[PDB]
């Protein structure tokens, strides 16, 4: 009331319009789109067992759909990689890497810098970010 | 996969059903329903910004309802207390919560709710906020918890 | 700047001079003294797996020295309970630290050590960690309190 | 009773020793030896308003010894960034790291340190403190991590 998080990032540039989703009990799945970058980012967390669809970071551009299923609570992220009209930086690309071994992505093109978030222990709560279009920036909330 | 908080208690006893609402970012309203005992317990967390309700614990005892709304996010509990024991109207012969006050920042007191009977019990906090409730039911709230963050 | 961790408490009174250990990795040991009511409290800590003994608290009132050694990691503590109240010998009439139970995950009870009157605390831990102990010590243990993480 | 922290990293490669420093209260100083890659890593940590030295993690190379100062509480790390990557002065392409820089919530920066060659690493810290350093050290500092806390 009102609780913290550890707060990681943000990867990208300043924006677009920045938003927060805030923090949670965990991730089940993850939905974005990429072509050139990475357009629309939407996260379907657990709350206290249950799903909870975070709000809506939707770029209308005409790019692939793709759904990151999660085995929640047995699976898990423990890393978050990825590359970070306008000369503003934006996220180009991004990986997730989970627990049981599985890699999804990459997703977008890997060019320009690159950022990399390895967890060793803790856990992503909650996404943070900048969402003009496309996805401009990246940051995360995480929690033991 | 699955995050986890600091909880502590419970204060009271064994009898009822367990029920855990989880964590939430705070609390902004209380419900509960008294007489001689605690009946209902339900919680409208803050869950980023917005009203999240938990899940209701509701007793169909015919106690007085009562509304805690703090003043979210600016007031929050530095304190909860109140009293376990048997309860004579029975037949539950596990100790029961019997009475609840909560105290805030701003200094507000809600409570004593029920009656002050049995063993007192006091979480006063000094540094962090109150996330969530975790307690047993039946046809009375036989026991509270409660998750803490920072 | 300083990290910082949930505090919980303190219970007892508010004579004496006021302490704080501050925060480490875990227990390992807890020297206390006792009578009618607590007298000496110190503490030796888990600090990244090495002994750190905390500061002393100290009484010269010759009560019985007890060492509660803890098999840390394995063993840590699930509950801390007592007694609150002001005790005969005055000059001071302000509520001291009159008992002290510590309870551990490994089914280890330690304590009542002292005098079981006046009003009793209990602080059952359900999830998460005592990494540091508050508290007022005078001639004797005026408060209690702890500091709790995952 | 071992307290955990949120671990992130490490950046860097698989040579040398490992070591962790666990988990404190905050950071005072950093010592680091430099010229193209990084060698000695030491740090100051503060333990309940206490300097505290972790252990030393010395390379043996002659490098360029610097001490980073850090003006605790008031000014702490937002910032740890530098370089990854294969070092043309050793027998083996595992990464190490190459280059460090490190940036206050004061405004200051530290570095770069070393050579900013390979790959590069950054972690922003929007909410929250480094409490402590984990890594790997053989001639040279070939992996960094860090532990945070609130
Ligand atoms: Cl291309
Ligand atoms: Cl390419
Ligand atoms: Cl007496
Ligand atoms: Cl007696
Ligand atoms: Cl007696
Ligand atoms: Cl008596």
């Amino acid at each position: 009331m009102a609780s913290q998080t550890i707060t990681v990032g943000p990867w990208g540039g300043s924006g677009g319009n920045g938003w927060d989703d805030g923090s949670y009990t965990g991730i089940r799945q993850i939905e974005l789109s990429y072509k050139e970058a990475i357009g629309s980012f939407c996260v379907i967390y657990d709350l206290n067992g249950e799903s909870f669809p975070g709000p809506k970071h939707t770029s209308k551009l005409p790019y692939k759909n793709v759904k990151i299923e999660l085995q929640f609570p047995e699976e898990f992220l423990v890393s978050v990689s990825g590359y970070t009209a306008t000369p503003t930086p934006v996220v180009r690309s991004l990986t997730f890497k989970t627990n049981k071994g599985r890699t999804f992505g990459p997703y977008g093109d890997e060019e320009g810098t690159y950022f990399n978030l390895p967890i060793e222990n803790g856990l992503i709560v909650g996404f943070k970010g900048r969402t003009g279009d496309l996805l401009d920036a990246i940051g995360v909330h995480m929690a033991l």
